[PDB]
């Protein structure tokens, strides 16, 4: 047990302000070795931080960072050579006067990628909320991002309940028309309009000419609601999904799940529940799959800890009596997991005593060779026997400031073995794969001033746009051809609301797009008889379903639905269906690149991607988190979280050295 003696202090000037802090550091490969690492905080005539920095070029003595402020109050101005700078205002009030991003490290930063924010409000009477805010593009061509429509007091709004709301916002990507609300709160409905053709990327979602008169040549046909009701308590009573889905939902007496049943497009609304039961914790405890799958939970009652979790098939179920899985954890006192073990056989851990995850050992399958970009084949059919997979080790190593070195492995029956780098700035935390450079000053141009990366590979341009927006990469593509095109669109609140890609090399046509909506994705491979279809969000781990309008594929139902299984982190290791025979087993190495893949029909490849720590895949072979975007075989963000400093020194930075550590879901 290496821990004895590792604690962490902080320490104080006699103003008691946080003045430095100190935690030791020891690998287990390194036993008779403790590192003391610190850090500083200098203060201001103000009592207010003055400095803080990167331990390791504090120690080679340079540096890189900045916070200024008002009088008392909050930060005006902020730089680091990883963020870029920042400055902003706000009134007496707080309300926002202006805001500026994407800024350089020279005399001054510049200002010519500040993608400035500025704000419109309400005026007397009105209580003085923005009715607009613009991108003021600095000497270019200012554009009008968004805009509110605050309702008045007609009996009309009183009985929606919109008295006073924002019943309109137009946004990027177009407007939501709030526009009905219950006296509970909850709405009674919300149109969306999203663009005249969300397809066209040029179509602005800036808000050009004074009122829809003009802006009807900037929102769609193509025009969706919602409308709910809802308990007094504000739960969902039930909803309508203007595609042509709906919803109905039961409680328990503490207001937990008993029961729903879901309007599938145009047609039959259907029982989800089999069983759901819960605990003293209220966490679940007995539950079984509308395909009538069993599942039970186990917990350490002084703790609440789960120690396992267990699932199997009843007698002559349609896949047949069998225990799924039997999933059991080992933890030290911490709770850091040491090994894990499944039965339907083992795994094992080690870690510095400051909880970077050193080394990771269990079995993976053959053949798969080194992690690159790219995303093996499974094995066909699922395999039933078991030599195909194969022990490995795999370790890692880091800074005592917040970067890492190099990811170090082998699988030794396989002969598959790398050690690679990841090559990190001589004074920042910008860093890449060794393939795009080795050296670590040169690296540190292969940014934007925000700090975004240029490349996800070679020549893989990353399209960072204006609000810090990645909208698209070039890809690859013969001649350059825009044919497989590749793009995305971002609402007001940066939802991925359109995929909008395209495949013609040597084949047809056919854009990639499609459309994401609550409860709703719809696709199409349009543009050959073009495929087309739906997919409706089954709850909140959840549920999956499709339904193809075009498209037949072989040997495959239409209409069809499926239930997962997870480990906690919601890497989505299982997929089974409503006969409960499993679609195949995936797996994921910490890191994220997959350990095993199988399959019991081809292109499952594109049939699921909620899969290693339950975050989504591109096609491509990233994963999609939520805010932001992963590179896995690098082990790291592909982008960058400048939300705030508090939150952690390192925006490219995982999850404190091990993505194993939480539940946590969010992405960003």
């Amino acid at each position: 047990q290496l821990f004895s003696k590792t604690p962490s202090v902080t320490v104080f000037d006699n103003r008691g302000l946080s003045v430095r802090d100190i935690a030791y550091r020891r690998h287990p490969d390194t036993p008779k070795v403790t590192e003391e690492c610190i850090t500083y905080h200098q203060f201001d005539f103000r009592g207010f931080l003055a400095q803080s920095l990167d331990p390791r070029l504090n120690h080679k003595e340079v540096t890189n960072f900045s916070y200024l402020t008002d009088l008392n109050g909050n930060i005006i101005y902020t730089q680091s050579v990883d963020a870029g700078n920042t400055l902003v205002l706000n009134d007496t009030e707080g309300r926002s006067v202006i805001a500026m991003t994407n800024i350089s490290r020279n005399g001054k930063d510049d200002l010519s990628l500040a993608v400035t924010r500025t704000f419109q409000y309400e005026n007397a009477p009105l209580p003085g909320r923005p009715l607009s805010v613009t991108e003021q593009v600095n000497g270019e061509n200012a554009r009008i991002t968004e805009h509110f429509v605050y309702a008045g007091n007609t009996p009309q709004e009183k009985n929606l309940n919109l008295a006073g709301q924002c019943v309109s916002y137009y946004d990027a990507a177009g407007l939501i028309q709030t526009d009905s609300v219950s006296l509970t709160g909850k709405p009674l409905s919300v149109s969306r309009k999203l663009l005249k053709n969300l397809d066209d990327t040029n179509i602005l979602a800036d808000w050009q000419g004074n009122d829809t008169s003009a802006w009807n040549s900037l929102l769609a046909t193509e025009i969706y609601t919602t409308v709910t009701r809802t308990d007094a308590a504000g739960a969902v009573l039930t909803t309508i999904d203007a595609v042509g889905n709906q919803q109905r939902v039961a409680f328990d007496i503490a207001g937990q799940l008993s029961a729903s049943w879901l309007t599938l497009k145009g047609g039959q609304e259907q029982v989800i529940i089999k069983v759901l039961t819960y605990s003293a914790a209220g966490q679940k405890l007995r539950e079984e799959g509308g395909n009538g799958v069993v599942t039970t939970y186990t917990y350490e009652a002084e703790t609440q800890r789960l120690i396992g979790i267990k699932t199997e098939r009843p007698n002559g179920h349609a896949a047949g009596a069998k225990v799924l899985q039997d999933l059991r954890y080992e933890y030290d006192p911490v709770g850091n997991v040491l090994s894990i073990t499944n039965d339907a056989p083992e795994n094992a851990y080690r870690y510095d005593s400051l909880y970077q995850l050193v080394s990771a050992s269990g079995r993976e399958v053959a053949g798969a060779g080194q992690q690159g970009s790219d995303l093996p084949s499974p094995l066909v059919p699922l395999p039933s026997d078991s030599s195909v997979y194969t022990n490995y080790t795999r370790t890692y190593t880091y800074d005592s400031a917040g970067n890492l070195m190099r990811i170090r492995h082998s699988a030794p029956a396989t002969n598959n073995n790398y050690t690679l780098n990841i090559t990190v700035s001589e004074r920042s935390n910008r860093g890449v794969m060794s393939s795009l450079t080795e050296n670590p000053a040169d690296v540190d141009a292969l940014f934007t001033a925000s700090g975004s990366q240029k490349c996800l590979q070679q020549g893989q341009s990353l399209i960072w746009t204006p609000r810090g927006e990645l909208r698209t990469v070039l890809l690859v593509a013969r001649g350059e051809t825009a044919d497989d095109s590749e793009s995305y669109r971002y609402d007001g609140s940066s939802q991925r609301i359109l995929k909008i890609s395209s495949q013609q090399t040597n084949h047809s046509a056919r854009v990639q797009r499609a459309l994401y909506l609550p409860g709703l994705e719809w696709r199409t491979m349009t543009g050959a008889e073009a495929e087309n279809l739906q997919v409706i969000c089954i709850g909140e781990a959840q549920v999956r379903v499709l339904h193809w309008e075009s498209g037949k594929p072989d040997g495959i139902i239409n209409d069809q639905i499926r239930w997962s299984y997870d480990n906690l982190t919601c890497s989505s290791g299982l997929e089974v269906d409503g006969d409960g025979l499993v679609i195949s087993m995936e797996e994921y190495y910490p890191y994220g690149g997959t350990a095993v893949w199988a399959a019991r029909s081809h292109i499952e490849t594109a049939y699921k991607t909620v899969r290693y720590s339950g975050k989504e895949r591109d096609a491509t072979g990233l994963y999609y988190y939520g805010f932001r975007y992963y590179q896995p075989w690098a082990g790291r963000w592909l982008s960058a979280d400048p939300a705030g400093t508090v939150d952690g020194l390192n925006l490219y930075r995982m999850v404190r050295n091990n993505p194993l550590r939480l539940t946590d879901p969010d992405g960003m």
